[PDB]
């Protein structure tokens, strides 16, 4: 049954704070989060594909589209929008205007360097490496930052 | 907007499986997570008395029915049972046939004294504690563990 986000917010937060702990290092943990996003992608991916009706396919189009609207507010509860595509139809942003996961988040001090959402990008990462797409993701904007919109930005580099 | 479970049980597994990477010890981890639990508790309630109308009350029959049926299903998408009320009414405990934190896993060999889900009982510490309700949470059973049912005790010691 679906839930709130409030206690996964927490969670991700006691995860972070944890790491800034373990490695007192923004970029370290900018690497773990990663890394840890990645595993969660390789796992996720059986999930979403059960409880999917997308089959066997490696579109890069259409697996935006689904990521966007099927992923996102499956696991999130956001749609973020798709813009930007690049001529090549191999690059596309990830438009979010509110993400659940900087809810009661305040980014201090000295901590800039900190893309505190980062394991998304190994998530995303992750899953699409188990469906043969190798690919791209990185925060080119981020709210906790200043910025109007957290943005992910998405390039496809080949097939697997 | 709501959302399923499967990413935010997938993220608390990462937090596990980095906490045993720092501690290598089981004992350790159970401790790591109620503490991570309580601070979370403490936020957690701010969020759950702006969405609810319980106000301010102290009654803790009334704090058991919230927590089971309005708490639970709000942030984890289920509703225990509650059962085996003390003669005193000091005490009772949520049955949970399912729960979402332990999906995708396997509690391996030699990590029996491990409490996977040790996080909620720091929660529900954490929360009642920020209400002036003193506390024990405990799991008592749990499906990991090959228990029918996973099971977390309730006392209430005091007033604060
Ligand atoms: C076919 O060409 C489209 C296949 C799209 C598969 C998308 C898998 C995404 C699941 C993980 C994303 C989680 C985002 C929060
Ligand atoms: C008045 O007597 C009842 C007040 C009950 C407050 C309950 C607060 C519980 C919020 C945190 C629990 C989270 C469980 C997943």
């Amino acid at each position: 049954k679906k839930m709130s986000s409030e206690l996964f917010t927490l969670t991700y937060g006691a995860l972070v704070t944890q790491l800034c702990k373990d490695y007192e290092n923004d970029e370290d943990v900018n690497k773990q989060l990663d890394r840890m996003g990645y595993n969660i992608g390789v796992r996720l991916i059986e999930d979403f594909l059960a409880r999917s009706n997308v089959g066997r396919c490696h579109d890069f189009r259409e697996t935006a589209d689904v990521i966007a609207k099927v992923a996102f507010k499956m696991y999130l509860g956001i749609t973020p929008s798709i813009t930007n595509w690049s001529p090549a139809g191999d690059e596309f942003s990830l438009i979010l205007e509110n993400n659940p996961l900087v809810d009661f988040v305040e980014l201090p001090d000295n901590h800039s360097a900190l893309i505190y959402s980062n394991l998304l990008c190994g998530v995303l990462r992750g899953a699409l490496e188990m469906v043969q797409m190798a690919v791209e993701a990185k925060f080119v904007q981020d709210t906790l930052k200043g910025d109007g919109v957290t943005e992910i930005r998405m390039r496809f580099i080949r097939r697997i």
